């Protein structure tokens, strides 16, 4: 019984994640918006629910929280991937973070196939966001380029 | 009954939302499009849909740009939000840039499909290659409406086979 947060959580983990610790895990040396880092950590901010829109949302979160943009060039044909970093403190870490974008899909897709957002739909709509958050915890911890690198948390 | 809302859906939708109308947005907002240094009086954006999910999607994409002789470009530019890369046919583009694209989402349900089969294979079953094909088929309807129902997308954007 495949939920749609679950397919949305492998995609997100095999095009984006996996690709985002490879590219960093094959520099010699990470240095990111040309500082030089000896290791990193990947924040996974699941939002709370999708009342407002996730480009609306991850941009608001960013800002709030003074994280600046950073494009990380792939280890493949140098397609750079877009996330953000919170440059704090001189530490040795890198933290990154993302906000998934993928989840637009399931409130425009709920919205879709349904005015006001019933107690029903928002309970619908916080089953995939944990379903999501679960699949992509359970792939991240099962992947030694992932797991200890990778942090999946609450907005 | 409870939403049967397919994953191919959803999947469909986020590419829509956030990669097909990303990639016109930027080329309607060009005054004039320019890429790889070259002018173009218009565009028109073809999504390849693989017949099936036999072959990994990055690889098959890889076979289909390099049978076609189509070359990476790079589009938004600069400091609009990120920048986006597309394969553009180069050899036959006039005033009309060709551009390609086989969606990797494609590639979660493939991936989703074999974890969620209870049982190894040789290979795969023709239950498990059913679900595959139905979901493709799923998506390509779920995009085909989505890219018709917009002035923005509907003659900018076209469905093609492998
Ligand atoms: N370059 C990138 N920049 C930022 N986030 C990225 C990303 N590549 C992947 N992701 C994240 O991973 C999700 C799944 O990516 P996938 O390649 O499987 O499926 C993607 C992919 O087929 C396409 N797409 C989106 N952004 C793309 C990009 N910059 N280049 C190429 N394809 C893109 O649209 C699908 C849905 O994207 P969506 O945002 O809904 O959801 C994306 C997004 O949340």
């Amino acid at each position: 019984g495949l939920l749609p947060s679950t397919v949305l959580a492998i995609g997100y983990y095999e095009n984006f994640v996996s690709t985002v610790c490879d590219a960093l895990h094959s520099l010699p040396t990470i240095k990111l918006n040309g500082i030089e880092y000896k290791d990193f950590v990947f924040n996974i901010i699941i939002p709370n629910d999708l009342d407002a829109d996730i480009k609306r949302r991850a941009q608001i979160y960013f800002k709030k929280m003074d994280i600046h943009e950073v494009k990380i060039d792939t280890n493949g044909r140098s397609f750079p991937l877009y996330l953000q970093i919170d440059e704090e403190n001189s530490g040795d870490v890198a933290v990154l973070y993302d906000m998934p974008t993928t989840l637009g899909g399931i409130d425009k897709a709920i919205e879709m196939y349904m005015i006001g957002k019933t107690s029903q739909q928002q309970l619908l709509e916080e089953r995939e966001l944990r379903n999501f958050k679960t699949t992509l915890i359970n792939l991240i911890n099962n992947n030694s380029f992932t797991k200890t690198f990778v942090k999946v948390i609450e907005e």
